């Protein structure tokens, strides 16, 4: 399961000072108290003073990854935060692989959607287009790393 | 009221473009019912012109102090983090008929004046010293993004 291991190792980059990057919480209501959606991606944060979020999402699928994974919403608040100049993507498990896929190629599939079909990103598109995390024992996820080659030179 | 008032700006600030800052959801332990845990974490996150803002919104309706009750150790020590990771951190007050702007950096001498002397809370003259009163209006109805912009970005 990539939430717990995204949890431990968020706490291991909090632990060791390396960067601070929370899950919110589900969005629920009153009274009981009902799930609301979010109109938000789930991860943010901060490393090296700057702004830090993504989604992250799973699939058993061994052929393509379904983009129903994510909601408009999710998409629209990318976006919006890509026009601020921060740093976003999302991290998907699929394939025995987990990767880091930068918002800007998230959006062309999700932009091809419906015109016609393809309403799936397939193993080799997603070789093509996103970088695989390096998987380890601490940190599980090693995304920062990917963070530090894309952004930090 | 303080937390309405933020909702509605930082709304202004999205759909204006100007920053993308939200509330977090508060925690909820789901008998599958209803248990509210605190945070480990300040309440307001988000992105302005690249950089992580980060930030607490209390009210007090006290005439003389603020009462540091209203912050969490878990939040404080989340603030310092934010701090030496380059964050932009803060506090807004509402207090004295007024709205304040507190800088991190002054919230944690306050707080530092219990885990090293023993009080404490913040009087009038202390905050209204140290500081920023928030231009209250129609949209955004509390400008903290103009005091962001004097002290972080181009004063």
């Amino acid at each position: 399961t990539l939430e717990d291991d995204l949890n431990e190792t968020n706490k291991y980059y909090l632990t060791n000072q390396i960067a601070v990057i929370h899950k919110k919480p589900t969005p629920v209501q009153i009274v009981n108290a009902y799930f609301k959606q979010s109109s938000t991606t789930d991860y943010n944060g901060i490393y090296k003073g700057r702004y830090i979020d993504f989604e992250a999402k799973e699939t058993k699928n061994k052929t393509s990854f379904p983009l129903q994974n994510f909601h408009d919403h999710q998409i629209e608040h990318m976006k919006q935060v890509k026009a601020q100049d921060g740093i976003c993507f999302v991290i998907i498990s699929a394939f025995d692989q987990v990767y880091f896929l930068e918002a800007d190629k998230l959006f062309y599939f999700w932009d091809r959607k419906e015109k016609n079909g393809r309403k799936s990103i397939r193993k080799d598109e997603l070789e093509e287009t996103a970088y695989p995390i390096s998987l380890g024992y601490a940190p599980r996820i090693d995304y920062i790393s990917i963070i530090e080659q894309l952004y930090f030179s």
